[PDB]
């Protein structure tokens, strides 16, 4: 029901030492905390303190990650509910790192058994390895886009045409959800058939470098695997269900003053800030029990419309900087997940 909500503490990274920028952030898995200091050069005592339901620290692995907070919702998604993780935070905190990761140098890995891989990687991998252990009859589909500008844009579609922007129409067969006309829905049926249409997708996803990031998502990422399962119990009763995972790499606040984001930069930087500023507002309509919550206001928060206060089950990946450079935007991005975690769901098997 309540949305769960976890927040990750990235490393400090080379310019923010370089800045001598110092910490005013301390997290405390045990106690489920991260506080912030707040103080500045003069004070240095004060702090701001939110509670969370997992707080992970500078020195959290992927893995960490993922055996804490997808396992679960993988096994909810094979249960035959729709479930959503969204990571969400300022540029360069961690969200494409915590969704999609990197690689290990030299092979020393298989992308599943990598210790940088990201969420989604390691979710196709187990998605075969749980269905295969369950028995059911099934079949895998995934899906990836990118929400550019308010215009949709699929990232699998193999075609060499220029990708056209895709319509986003209202589910006919299911007042909870949307449909989007002309997305390519691949079957897939194994982790290699899955890895190799994934990397060729995510390399796509539109990245541009920024001061903050030189490998900034110009957009947000919608990964979506779709699981129909088909089984016979000891009672000859045939069940049949679904179950659908969306993987969400949302860009991230981004500061034009720091980021220098310079005029298609920028332009997506405004795009950018105008579906978070929607997202948070929807939030905050739950939140407050407003009569009416601003999802039409953004394509971002259509596609989240049913996984914020709907029939999903979601997960919030809140990614912040330990670095004192970074205090206003790390508490707007507290703030918001910590409300978030007020937002009440009613998740239901399919
Ligand atoms: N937990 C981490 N450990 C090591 N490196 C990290 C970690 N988190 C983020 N990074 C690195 O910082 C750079 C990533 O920024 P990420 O790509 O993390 O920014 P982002 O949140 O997707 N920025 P943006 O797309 O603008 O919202 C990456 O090259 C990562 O390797
Ligand atoms: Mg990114």
């Amino acid at each position: 029901k309540n949305i769960q909500v976890v927040v990750r503490c990235r490393p400090f990274n080379l310019a923010e030492r370089k800045a001598s920028a110092h910490s005013i952030v301390e997290c405390d898995p045990v106690r489920k905390e991260v506080s912030v200091r707040t103080g500045g050069l003069a004070d240095k005592s004060s702090r701001k303190t939110y509670t969370f339901d997992m707080v992970f620290g500078a020195s959290t692995k992927q893995i960490d990650v993922y055996r804490s907070v997808v396992c679960p919702i993988l096994d909810e998604v094979i249960m035959g509910y729709n479930c959503t993780i969204f990571a969400y935070g300022q540029t360069g905190t961690g969200k494409t790192f915590t969704m999609e990761g990197e690689r290990s140098p030299n092979e020393e890995y298989t992308w599943e058994e990598d210790p940088l891989a990201g969420i989604i990687p390691r979710t196709l991998h187990q998605i075969f390895e749980k269905l295969t252990d369950n028995g059911t009859e099934f079949s895998v589909k995934v899906s990836l886009l990118e929400i550019y500008n308010e215009e949709l844009f699929d990232l699998l579609n193999p075609s060499s045409d220029v990708s056209e922007r895709l319509q986003m129409f209202d589910d006919p067969r299911n007042k909870r959800g949307v449909i989007i006309k002309g997305l390519e829905e691949i079957t897939v049926h194994n982790k290699d058939e899955v890895y190799q249409i994934l990397e060729k997708g995510a390399a796509k996803r539109t990245t541009a470098a920024t001061l903050m990031n030189a490998y900034s998502s110009r957009s947000h990422s919608v990964f979506s695997v779709t699981i129909h399962m088909k089984e016979t119990t000891i009672d000859g009763e045939e069940l049949v269900k679904i179950g659908k995972l969306n993987l969400v790499d949302l860009a991230g606040s981004e500061n034009i003053g720091r980021s220098g984001a310079v005029d298609k930069r920028a332009r997506e930087a405004g795009n950018i800030n105008q579906s978070l500023l929607t997202l948070g507002r929807v939030i905050t309509a739950l939140v407050e029990r407003t009569p009416h919550v601003p999802y039409r206001e953004s394509k971002l928060t259509r596609i989240l419309q049913d996984s914020l206060g709907g029939r999903t089950r979601t997960s919030i990946i809140a990614t912040i900087s330990p670095a004192s450079l970074n205090l206003e935007e790390t508490l707007s991005t507290l703030e918001y997940a910590h409300r978030a975690k007020n937002i009440l769901n009613k998740p239901e098997v399919n």
